[PDB]
């Protein structure tokens, strides 16, 4: 009937019934980063009608089933219209309102997202009429400008044309809209973001000119209508960055660190009512730890931990001194302080965690559940200090949903 | 053939084949604290021979199969001897060496234990001849004394009589050998460990005299041969405690905090070759965060976070200031500093994490796998700063294994 869920801090009990609406096979492989169950791969043929129609009906029912006061007539009319469109065209087009509803629901259904309390606040850019890479670039620039909003970050998503036969997919090869390059220097050292070494080389191979800087914004690698990807530099005027300063340590700015203000996932696929949108970049605003802990402290990223430790005069040669804990916290403080001082939206991980708890509470009350991946929801630092750490959660895949995809360079058939 | 596992920090890839030897049904319910798959409940009848014999053979094969130079003759002889013992008695007795091997393997197979690099270093106390509660108490006192070793903590396990028909189970009702009481005071405030309020009341109901202190060591509630549980106060001379001091903040000792040196799990069940040992308390040494973060900072425990924040002069009314991160770290420092100064064994979470990574590496090389529960292995603070956070892991149940049990007070049939 339902799965019992407990919060080991408050003792509160919740009953999950929403998981019954979960889809296909899932994964215990809970700590796997990219499992097949969260990935929706490529196709070389259209979606079978016997599969598409049932999913379409289900979605249309969910949509009309979300209104406070039902519109029975339109409901049946839409069901009929969709069926006919599927029989006569082999697929169907969502109405703008249906699409907007789908993007918000997919967000609402993202298990790894801690900011879902904001799920109903999302700007949707309809680019389903897009046809060329140049046009893709223009839509993306518009999105970046709208979302950045001079520091007052706004959540948005741009929806490109849905997959047809799988041979004309629109795809952004970048993992994020804004990301820094990584270079293997002559002296053997790595400059910039070490995690983007390969993609940076790809951009260079495609004609992009390397600048060999520590923070060079990568170009957009856009694939339109299944054609070979084209490279487009992002106009620097559209990239807002925050220079890192510490409220007490004057020497922190000496590190010469900075980061972009816009966190945007560029390579996921939106699944809705049987349809698949391979290109749908979206953004929210940053949670401090993403930059302060992952970008700056991951060893395979900018890895500034030891340097900050020395500057603080800590015993960086004695793990037990907990110098790493002291350093990472001052870095997190620098990040929050800098974004705040420069009037750029950002939320600390404690506030975000409490924010998600309220949302989870609202969700179980509203629809009896909230798909959640504990492993991704607990912040990278101060785990049990946040309420989410003590909350049991159920992870499942609903629909609409945002899926991972197989890296395009691994499946793309080049024209030349 | 094998499951691919990746470390997102080093990029290293591992192949898991050991999971094939996993047992019954498991649980995505990865973040559930006490799932049925990790629990081995009570019985009212002996283990069916058709089930017991196969498990017994399997274990005996594993045992003789662990020697560098095989002893084929003894192997077959033991297999024969066990079968005959099962046919003639309905069960069988493990040899001392088999038991020792079983306890270490169960530890080796504990997915939620970060200290498994020490798996082969374990003292085993054979109390399978035990018959009364008083004798249980004596064995437990011997264990506590041996393990504490004046501060130089030694890992040990005491094995009581195996389950026969399920009506004569030996059980320690306590969750841990050493734990502090919790009291609901007249003015409505809670004194001591809030998480033990119920168990404390149980002890009081059984005759134990409450002292109403902040750190009153709870008595042992021992069930022998299926009889009603008897209460035994632990001789104070056997309980080593560490008074909490901070290396810089003189005011920290003013908090009047202390904690016990011995971390001992008292209520789990050891499963081996078809046999079940409902009473087998074991101990290792503490990892700093258990006390510094969970005991002292969990809101439903001693909850000292805010008080420490004020004393540090932090902005405890502004979450974004990250005052909680600063406070918890100084508390962790106090814990490590105090244990060290008082010459009591303890390991910080960074060293422990690296320790486990080395172990995991050894395990995949030695037997192609290492059952691991990421959710329990990543420390409660500084998650991604530790290497374990970036390591994909596979969680499965092997045999021998340490299982949870249904709380005894929920299934016990009182004589009076
Ligand atoms: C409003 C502010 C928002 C905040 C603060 C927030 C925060 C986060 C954080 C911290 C992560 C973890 C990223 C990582 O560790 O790589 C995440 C993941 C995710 N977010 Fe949100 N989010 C917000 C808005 C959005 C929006 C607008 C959408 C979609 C419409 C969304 C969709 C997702 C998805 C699908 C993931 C998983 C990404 C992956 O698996 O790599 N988020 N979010
Ligand atoms: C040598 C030092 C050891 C260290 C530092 C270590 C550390 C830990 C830690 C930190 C936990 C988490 C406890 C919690 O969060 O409640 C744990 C759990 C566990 N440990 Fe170890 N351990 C050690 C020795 C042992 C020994 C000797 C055994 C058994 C023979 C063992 C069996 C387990 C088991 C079964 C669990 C899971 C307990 C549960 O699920 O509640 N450990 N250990
Ligand atoms: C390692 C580079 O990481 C990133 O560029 N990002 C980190 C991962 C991802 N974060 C996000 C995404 C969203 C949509 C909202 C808040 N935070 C996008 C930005
Ligand atoms: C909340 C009370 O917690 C405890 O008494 N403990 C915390 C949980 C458990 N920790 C352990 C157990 C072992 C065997 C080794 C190291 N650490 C036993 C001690
Ligand atoms: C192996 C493990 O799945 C990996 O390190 C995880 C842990 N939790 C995470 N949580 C978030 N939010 N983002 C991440 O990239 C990761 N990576
Ligand atoms: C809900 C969740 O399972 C619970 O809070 C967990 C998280 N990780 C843990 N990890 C350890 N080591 N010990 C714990 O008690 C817990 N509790
Ligand atoms: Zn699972």
């Amino acid at each position: 009937q339902y799965v019992r869920i407990k919060n080991w801090g408050s003792g509160e009990i919740l009953h999950d019934t929403l998981h019954h609406k979960a889809t296909s096979d899932f994964t215990c492989l809970g700590s796997i980063m990219n499992p097949k169950s969260l990935t929706r791969g490529p196709r070389d043929k259209p979606t079978p009608l016997e599969e598409l129609l049932p999913h379409a009906i289900e979605f249309i029912n969910q949509y009309y089933g979300s209104f406070k006061e039902a519109k029975i007539e339109e409901h049946l009319a839409r069901l009929e219209a969709v069926t006919k469109e599927i029989e006569t065209t082999g697929t169907y087009q969502l109405t703008l309102d249906e699409l907007i509803f789908a993007t918000k629901m997919a967000w609402r259904n993202a298990p790894r997202c801690i900011g879902r309390i904001q799920w109903s606040n999302l700007q949707v850019f309809d680019a389903r009429n897009c046809s060329t890479a140049q046009e893709m670039f223009q839509h993306i620039c518009r999105h970046i400008l709208y979302a950045t909003n001079n520091g007052n970050i706004r959540s948005a998503i741009t929806v490109f044309p849905q997959r047809s036969d799988g041979k004309h997919d629109f795809r952004l090869w970048n993992s994020q809209l804004i990301r820094y390059a990584g270079y293997q220097m002559p002296d053997g050292t790595i400059r910039g973001d070490a995690a983007t070494l390969e993609f940076t080389q790809l951009c260079i191979d495609l004609g992009w000119k390397p600048r060999y800087g520590r923070f060079d914004v990568l170009p957009l690698v856009l694939q339109a209508d299944g054609q070979d990807p084209e490279v487009f530099e992002i106009p620097p005027d559209l990239v807002l960055e925050v220079t890192m300063e510490h409220p007490k340590y004057e020497w922190f700015q000496e590190l010469g660190l900075k980061w972009y203000a816009l966190p945007a996932v560029a390579n996921m696929l939106l699944e809705v009512g049987g349809l698949e949108f391979p290109a749908c970049p979206f953004n929210g605003w940053y949670m401090g730890t993403e930059i302060g802990v992952r970008d700056f402290c991951d060893t395979q990223r900018y890895n500034i931990l030891e340097e900050v430790g020395r500057r603080m005069g800590l015993e960086t040669h004695t793990l037990a001194s907990l110098w790493k804990d002291r350093a990472v916290t001052e870095i997190n403080v620098a990040v929050l302080h800098s974004f705040q001082k420069q009037n750029v939206t950002i939320m600390d991980h404690h506030t975000a965690s409490e924010s998600f708890m309220k949302h989870m509470q609202n969700e179980y009350r509203a629809r009896g559940g909230c798909p959640a991946d504990w492993i991704w929801l607990v912040p990278p630092v101060s785990g049990s200090i946040t309420p989410v750490f003590h909350q049991e959660m159920l992870n499942y895949v609903l629909s609409p949903f945002y899926y991972y995809q197989i890296e395009p360079w691994k499946t793309h058939i080049w024209q030349n």
